């Protein structure tokens, strides 16, 4: 569970880390929709999530568990796959970003 909870710490590091910026650069603060001209996204997406936020959470011991974590980073890529046209950049980005998580998340130590 401690074990469990380093493992998601670790995927959180990667997914901020520089080897990963070309297409993870999205998903480090909240979308700022207003400043995009993005003016219908709080209608869309009720749940905003992204990697600050999941940070945050992980500094505040918020995470109970390995399963609370990996709800919150999949849903910033859910909201991102709601909102965005399904051929635009941030979703090709959105699924390398994931594809990294999955891979990381699966090798959960139990
Ligand atoms: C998690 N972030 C997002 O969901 C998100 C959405 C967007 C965004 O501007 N989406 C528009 C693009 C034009 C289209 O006609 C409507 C939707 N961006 C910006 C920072 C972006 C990311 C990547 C490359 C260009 C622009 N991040």
């Amino acid at each position: 569970l401690s074990e469990q909870l380093k493992h998601c710490n670790g995927i959180l590091k990667e997914l901020l880390s520089k080897k990963h910026a070309a297409y993870a650069w999205p998903f480090y603060k909240p979308v700022d929709a207003s400043a995009l001209g993005l003016h219908d996204y709080h209608d869309i997406i009720k749940h905003p999530m992204d990697l600050s936020t999941v940070k945050r959470k992980m500094e505040n011991r918020d995470y109970r568990d390995a399963q609370e974590f990996a709800a919150d980073v999949r849903l910033m890529f859910s909201n991102c796959y709601k909102y965005n046209p399904p051929d635009h950049d941030v979703v090709a980005m959105a699924r390398k970003l994931q594809d990294v998580f999955e891979f990381r998340y699966a090798k959960m130590p139990d």
